[PDB]
Order: C-alpha cells, then structure tokens, then sequence
C-alpha cells in the first residue's frame, strides 16, 4: 500500500554527471562514452546572452577553454561541436560508468525523473511531468543548467531532458538531448512566457485508478459517459482532451479495478463540476496529474531496475 | 525557483542492495563492507510469526541456509548474528561499492529518502518523513522488506531506516540500522495499531517559509501570537506542539524572509481556521508537513 511520487533510481545517471566551466560560467555536463553534452549557453557572457550568435561564439573557442571535471579528475577536451541548443565536448576518455542509454524526445503529459546537479554533483532527484505548455515545474537554483531528465526501461536509461533556463513565472524550460527545446522557447535573454497550462487528463484518470487500487473509492459513481461528452467538459475546465489512445492505455488499470475508463471519466466529470467536498484522494485535495498510466502500473506492481 | 518533494540521489545506496533468501522468504539486504543487514523476520516460517523466538530460530540456522545474491553473484555467508530486529550476515567479500556511511537514529518529523527494492533490485526512490506516531507513509509491496531510508550529507550516507512491515491501516513500520524499531511496534503478527497521527507543525512552518521565498504571500497576515496561544489552537487541529527548539530552528528562515516565527505562527492559525478558499500554496491545496526546516534551506 501507499502511493508516492517516485523517481527512477538515479545511480546510472549520477555516474555521468560532470562539471563544465567555460570562462566565468560553471554548469553541468552529461558524460556518455567520450562525449560531454551540456547547454550551449555555457559559452555566453552578459552581452552574448542578449543576442547570441552561437556559431560565431563557438568558432572563437578552443578545446582548452572548456574545463571539464569528473569528480576530482580533469578531463581533456579534444573536440567541440554544437547540435541545436546542446554543446558536445569530445573528451580523451570514455566514461567507464556509461550505462546502456538512448536519447528520446518525450511528449507533453509524459513523466521523467530529474537529477538536479550543481557543479557536476547530484544534489537531488525528483519526478515531474512535461506540462502541456512544454515547461516543467521543477526545482532548480542558479548552477543547475545541464541537469538531466530521464526514464529507465529495463536496464536502459532514456535521456529525455536537459535543463536550460527558468522562465519569469518560476517554471522551467529545456531541451531533449539533441538540443531541441521543448516548447516555443529560445536560449537567449528576451521576453519569454509559458502558455496557459492545462491539466493532463489521462494522468488524472491513472491517478484515480491508483487511488481505487489503494482503497480510496468515495469518488466512484454509478455513471458512465461518452468520450465526446467527457471531452466537452474537459475543455471547459482547462483539461487536455482524452484520446482513444489514452482510453486504450488505461485498459489494464480498468481491467484490474473493474472500473471502465468512461465510468472513471464520469467520476472525474463530477469531481470537476462539484469539487472534493472537504475530502481527499491519496492524501491530496487536488487532482494529481503527474503520474502516467505506466507510472501507476509500475508502482502498484513493483517493477525493478 | 520551484519547490518539489525531492529525494537524495540514490546511487550510493543502489550499490549496496542485495537479495537475501532464507528458505521460502526472499527480501532485501544492505551490503556494507563485509556485512549484509536485513530484517530478522527473514528466518520466520508460518507458525513462527504470531510469537517467534528469534534467538531460538537463529541458533537452528547455519550460514549455508542464507542465500545472498548481489547482482548475478552469490555471496557466501561466513557468519550470522542478530542485533535487536536486524540480522547481520557476515560475508566473504567486502562490497567494493561501499560508500562513506553512518547509522543514525532519527526523530519524528525528520525526513529521509526511501529506495524501494524488490529481490535486491531498486525500483524507485521517494521522500518520506518519520510521522509523530513513528510510522512512515511509504509505498511498499510484498518483498520490499529490507528497503532502506537514508539521507546524504556531502559524500556520506546516513542510513536511518530499514523497512520491516505494513500495519493494518497501510502505513509502514521499521527500525534504525541497529534493529531498534521506531515506535511501539514488534516484528510479529500480533495486534498492532499506529497511534492517531498528528501534523508536523515545525515542518508546516518551514514549508510556509519556502512558499514566501518562492513568492507566495497570500496567507500572510498582520498578526503575531504567543507560543502558548499558538499551541492551544494547533492542538485542536491535531498539530504537534511547537517547542522553543522549533522556534530556534526556524530562525534562519525567519531572518531570510523578514517574517518572525510567531508572525508565521499566526498565519498558520488563520490557515487552519479558514481553509485555503480555493487557493494553493506551492501547488498544494493542503498544508505540507514532510519538508523539515533543513530541507527548505537546502532546496532554496
Ligand atoms: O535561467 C538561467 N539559469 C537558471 C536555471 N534554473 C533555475 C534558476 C534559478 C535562479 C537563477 C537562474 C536559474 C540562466 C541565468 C539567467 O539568464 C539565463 C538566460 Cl537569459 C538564458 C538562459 Cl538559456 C539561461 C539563463
Ligand atoms: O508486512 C510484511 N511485509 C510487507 C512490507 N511492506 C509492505 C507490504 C505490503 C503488502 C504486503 C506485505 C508488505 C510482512 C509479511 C506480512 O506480515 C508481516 C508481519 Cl506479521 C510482521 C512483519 Cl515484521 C513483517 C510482515
């Protein structure tokens, strides 16, 4: 019993975190094989950040300008190149702790673990979701850029996020490991704002299934709904549309609990229209949307890594 | 900016997780140097659960009865001893991944990260607090026994909890790494119940300071209170009493935000009286009590 926000074990990722210093800027790098990946803004100063020509800035750099430190050992940079918003620093040593890994780009609603780092040292691990507005509501202070988001599949780490910046509202923006930003953001000091966020409906339904699995069942009702009628109500309350794909992914949880997806949707519809009435679900007075259906199945079945 | 429930990076603990099998029971063990620590109930059968005599059961065991597996390698047990409710299995190999570590007994209100494991394999990591009733509200399934709670300060892992069991309400009970249970619990199937849980008041105040640091000010008010008046109100909402120690520990946060402890205390009394009125604090509609003052200063 129990349901917690649970991150993947971070060990395989901790063995890849290094410190990248370029001039006055120190941030984190991800050392995989003989390459160190980090945000390309490490090569910027004050003027550069306002209107940066990164290709021009990187051409003026040499390998010895990049100071890479793995633990207490200095790695020597033997090459540098840029792929979108990420800088790739070729080093003379392959990381002996390189795990089985992939670079994947995730979609909004998907969750991942963040290994927050400062000066190449992991300080914390937390679970979060890629919001529908492509920001993440993380916890990051100055020096955390280069911290990575990941999932673990069998014995394979899928790196899906690298932290780049904090938006004016306190939410965070970053890129996949190929340097492509999630969302309409840019790595430059300019006026940038996250779009109005919406609730991840499929994850709320998965979390209601996790609550039923844990014995919390007051919100269940006799009713069902059509997918279209539910989606009309979802739009009204800034909830993402629920697709047939989402209904199919919730199938195993529906079979396990005996509550059809559209039956759970009628529960959710009433929760939205009437509130919790002083009650809580899994110790929360709000509907939680940062647990995907796979997260609920993984946790409520004990899948290990 | 941002405030999240954050666990410590679990790598230093993952390298210590092993599988301990004794007869039909398989649970987790913590391999540090040449010793594997695990719950002593791994030596229990069906009729040795309501009233087991662990000293008598352990005397009947030999080293060859304990099957320890670290990854795909079988460790050879060369000695066994019991320290309170923990079993210590001396092995013929020191764990090369043994980090700098300490065994620490924590107090209620203190937080720690849990590395949930099954069959000696880490499946997830989450942040917990030792409840005032000495239980933890974890997320554990059958086979999670031996999973450990820890904190990391600098390079050193302080092991503070080993999971032993789930109570009838779904909450969890366990021991420190010297086998001493937290709370009035025993490692047997006898009738046991967690006492009525209360809210960790000092942790709620620390979390309100984290909210002010993050730009949330709506719950602030022009009032202050005496410590005694705050406790008389707080206790009526099943909140732990706030001691002078707690007021002192909140001093740095009070200095940083400019809001005196007793001023924050009056804001908390108001929050208890009115509820949140549709508003949230740090993305939560309830008062969060699993962030200590130390966690807030660290994360902010
Ligand atoms: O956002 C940035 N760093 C941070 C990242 N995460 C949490 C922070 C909390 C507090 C302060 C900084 C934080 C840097 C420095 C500010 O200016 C920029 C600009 Cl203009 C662009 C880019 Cl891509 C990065 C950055
Ligand atoms: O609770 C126990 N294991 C578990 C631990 N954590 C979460 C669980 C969730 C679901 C099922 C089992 C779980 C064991 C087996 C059952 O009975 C006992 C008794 Cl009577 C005493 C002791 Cl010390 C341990 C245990």
């Amino acid at each position: 019993s129990g349901f917690r926000k649970m991150a993947f074990p971070s060990g395989k990722v901790e063995g890849c975190m290094v410190q990248v210093t370029c001039g006055t800027t120190t941030l984190n790098g991800l050392w995989l094989d003989d390459v160190v990946y980090c945000p390309r803004h490490v090569i910027c100063t004050s003027e550069d950040m306002l209107n940066p020509n990164y290709e021009d800035l990187l051409i003026r750099k040499s390998n010895h300008n990049f100071l890479v430190q793995a633990g207490n050992v200095q790695l020597r940079v033997i090459g540098h190149s840029m792929q979108n918003c990420v800088l790739k620093l070729k080093v003379d040593t392959a990381n002996p702790k390189t795990p089985k890994y992939k670079f994947v780009r995730i979609q909004p609603g998907q969750t991942f673990s963040v290994l927050a780092c400062y000066n190449g040292s992991p300080s914390g691990v937390y679970q979060c979701a890629m919001r529908p507005n492509f920001t993440i509501k993380g916890s990051f202070l100055n020096g955390s850029c280069g911290s990575v988001g990941f999932n673990i599949d069998y014995d394979c780490v899928s790196f899906c996020y690298m932290h780049h910046m904090e938006l004016p509202t306190g939410v965070h923006a970053g890129t996949d490991l190929e340097g492509n930003f999630y969302g309409p953001f840019v790595d430059r000091q300019t006026a940038q704002a996250a779009g109005t966020d919406t609730t991840i409906t499929v994850n709320v339904l998965a979390w209601l299934y996790a609550a039923v699995i844990n014995g919390d069942r007051w919100f269940l009702n006799r009713f069902t709904t059509t997918l279209n009628d539910f989606n009309l109500v979802a739009m009204k309350y800034n909830y993402e549309p629920l697709t047939q794909d989402h209904v199919d992914i919730l199938g195993p949880l529906s079979a396990q609990t005996g509550i059809a997806v559209l039956d759970m949707c009628a529960s959710l519809k009433e929760l939205l229209q009437n509130g919790m009435n002083g009650r809580t679900i899994l110790g929360s007075a709000l509907l939680e949307d940062e647990f995907t259906p796979f997260d609920v199945v993984r946790q409520c079945s004990g899948v290990t890594f």
